[PDB]
């Protein structure tokens, strides 16, 4: 059957990544960011108590889901890509956004986009791919045949400190965050070519949840709305470089 | 629980709207287009045993959704929006594409957007919208506040020749339909504006359906691989108008 999430203590996992989530140490830590807001506005409409899970460190994108299905979480929310390999072990709820991934550089490196990787101008192990995220599945079907065969990064801050020390010359990453580090943060790195692997972003719950529905048309309420688009334009129209 | 669709008999549902879904005669009625393309390669991957089913020729979109919930067909595949409202009654499967809304009109209009509907420079009765879509409920929603004010279209057809005959001044349509049929079909009728709503379209399956994870396992692998583009690609790429 189904029921409503009225009343319902929620364990909701999130995963540092700026602007979504974004961790700030004060002196203990304190959470912000277009996922910290689209929790507000669900509970609000919804409620729910929210008890926010914040992922501990170097959890992967894989393994965030992992930790859901084996229970350590009600659901999960954040820049998670809904996958076929993924949805075999969680459900999840309608999108709440589009994404496709584009590649990283370093300013200045001599790429012109995906067929520079896939014919082999940049040396394998100087491709550096996040493990534990969509953008490494995609690599093993669509570049390297299956082979484990690139630069394995354990998080963000390693992709972006090889890239600018050299270690690698490429790496993937999501549009919208690689837009914002890009424009924000590290205005040294650009991103190169065509966007790829058109695909959404989910909010993770178990599979046959009894609160499927519920979710579902609170998320396609706010879609409907405006009001995703709005956290998504306070949260990701910026930019600070020059 | 949950169960695999090999063997399992599937009626689906299916609408006409070229080019998903082709509706040809000769007595006997032939179906083409990207649904029935789609059915097939989920049909080799899945296992099922595929019984389509054209909807009466007078069917709504919202009516296909409501006869599912009623049991009269175990899914329905086509350009069928997810909607809030409808997630109520029925489930959706993972998205098959995104979507989005453009205004459609007569080539010459003087129409800027959609503020000029918002700003009454339409009478209400040359708005003409098709009851049962989702584009009546957005009409509701952003422009009359509720009234059902428009000039009623019973089909799309009713649609354009409304358009062609000067009765009425715009319309709203699904981009992907959209370009289409302006593209192919209707060289004298145009697109204008920004695109609005966006939206996704998803299979309809029953609420807490047994065979929900089989078949967003089996879409998203198609998407993954490519085979949603190519079927896309292959369907509406044309453009006969000069
Ligand atoms: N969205 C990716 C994570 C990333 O690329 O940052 C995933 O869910 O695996
Ligand atoms: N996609 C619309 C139908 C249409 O606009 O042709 C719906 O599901 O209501
Ligand atoms: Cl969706
Ligand atoms: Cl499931
Ligand atoms: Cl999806
Ligand atoms: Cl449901």
């Amino acid at each position: 059957g189904s029921a409503r999430l009225k009343g319902i203590t929620l364990r909701i996992g999130v995963i540092e990544s700026v602007p979504f989530t974004i961790v700030a140490n004060v002196i203990t830590t304190k959470l912000t960011g277009y996922v910290l807001d689209l929790i507000e506005y669900l509970r609000d409409k919804m409620g729910f108590v929210a008890d926010v899970q914040l992922a501990p460190p170097n959890t992967s994108y894989t393994g965030l889901v992992l930790a859901l299905a084996n229970g350590d979480y009600d659901i999960a929310i954040g820049d998670i890509t809904v996958t076929s390999a993924r949805r075999e072990i969680v459900a999840f709820s309608n999108s709440i956004s589009d994404n496709s991934m584009r590649i990283l550089m370093r300013k200045g490196t001599l790429i012109d986009g995906m067929d520079d990787l896939k014919n082999g101008k940049i040396p394998y192990n100087r491709i550096g791919i996040r493990i534990g995220t969509a953008g490494e599945d995609y690599y093993l079907r669509e570049i390297s045949g299956g082979s484990r065969n690139f630069y394995p990064l354990k998080s963000r801050q390693e992709m972006y400190d090889s890239l600018l020390a050299g270690i690698i010359d490429v790496s993937f990453m999501d549009i919208g965050t690689a837009e914002y580090v890009t424009n924000n943060i590290y205005c040294n790195l650009t991103l190169v070519g065509e966007d790829f692997d058109k695909s959404t972003f989910g909010i993770v719950t178990p599979k046959e949840w009894l609160y499927a529905k519920d979710l579902d048309v609170n998320i396609l309420s706010l879609r409907e709305t405006g009001i995703l688009d709005n956290l998504k334009k306070k949260w990701f129209q910026t930019k600070a470089c020059p």
